[PDB]
């Protein structure tokens, strides 16, 4: 069968890459693409953390991540925490065997600026979704800097991971909950509209045909699926999983009940590095979450570089990395 990009008018690449990654379990090896972030654009986004996965293993994450928005700087104008600089990277982490993927730590537009983590009320997220108000402009100009970003990209047919407002059953970014596992009806209603309002803009208003969109609770806060705005605005679903139990994450059933390809989202140690073994976490994806079609680990304490594991973590069977999706300017053969 033939999985299409929820974007109908999705760029050739983008649906290919779409196709191949949602058929990646079918296979019995060479089914879990390795992934890691690289940091905060013009803050801490480098290739440091691929060299010191590389340094560690001897290979490159398949995946590399960057996060546009730094959400927690107060700036002049809201959208000046959007920098876009490490598109370069990205760009040439595609030419070189790898896929790109974006993430937002979005500034809170109730506020002047940054404030990414302080929590607001159903009135003002209504004030945000609001185009015509002080706060929904705010929005739309960190919305507007953004495309032209990802612009960039789609202008070199670079298909994109883009993992929009995650983590939106958890109680810390602004678009979120507002209360520990507390259920608010309104708040799931108007993330909702606000997933779809980012949708709509970079999809149709922009027209920006290169996103593969990712939908990604945090796997240790309830109402995992209950934020879901839809089969038609989500390729792939996912878990942001920081434990210590690889074993005990909650969440891959509900997620995979959905019928969309499965990701772990993000991933890493809960507590202090050092002692976390990755090798664990690569034995669970195989017993516990198969349908696993990439992860990525975070960067910093929570690197499989500074942790136990990152051997066995990268160079299992079922693990590809940087390179390894390639048979030369093709895809490698899709297993029904
Ligand atoms: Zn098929």
């Amino acid at each position: 069968h033939t999985v299409s990009p929820v974007n109908p008018n999705a760029q050739q690449t983008t649906k290919t890459v779409m196709n191949w990654l949602a058929h990646l379990p079918n296979r019995t090896e060479n089914r879990v693409l390795s992934g890691a972030f690289g940091g905060y654009s013009h803050d801490t986004f480098s290739m440091a953390e691929a060299d010191r996965i590389r340094s560690a293993t001897g290979q490159s994450p398949a995946i590399y991540g960057c996060d546009y928005a730094r959400g927690w700087l107060e700036t002049a104008n809201i959208e000046d925490s959007i920098d876009v600089s490490c598109n370069s990277d990205l760009m040439s982490y595609w030419k070189n065997g790898g896929i790109p993927q974006i993430s937002l730590h979005l500034a809170n537009p109730a506020f002047q600026s940054g404030h990414f983590k302080t929590p607001i009320t159903n009135d003002q997220y209504k004030k945000i979704l609001d185009s015509s108000t002080a706060e929904g402009k705010r929005l739309n100009a960190m919305l507007s800097k953004i495309a032209d970003g990802l612009q960039e990209l789609e202008n070199q047919g670079v298909p994109v991971l883009f993992r929009p407002l995650h983590e939106m059953n958890g109680e810390w970014f602004w678009w979120g909950l507002t209360s520990y596992n507390q259920k608010d009806n309104e708040r799931i209603s108007l993330y909702k509209q606000l997933y779809k309002k980012i949708y709509h803009y970079m999809t149709d208003t922009r027209g920006l045909d290169h996103l593969i969109w990712v939908y990604s609770p945090d796997a240790n806060r309830d109402f995992k699926t209950d934020f879901y705005p839809g089969a038609s605005y989500v390729d792939i679903v996912g878990l942001d999983a920081y434990f210590q139990d690889a074993y005990s994450i909650n969440g891959y059933d509900q997620l995979t009940a959905l019928n969309k390809p499965f990701a772990f989202t993000e991933v890493g140690p809960q507590t202090a590095n050092g002692s976390f073994d990755y090798s664990l976490f690569i034995n669970a994806i195989k017993q516990r979450y198969p349908k696993t079609i990439y992860f990525l680990a975070w960067n910093d304490e929570w690197s499989p570089a500074v942790n136990k594991g990152a051997s066995a973590l990268y160079h299992d069977s079922w693990t590809l990395n940087k390179g390894e999706i390639w048979n030369g300017d093709s895809l490698t053969p899709i297993v029904e």
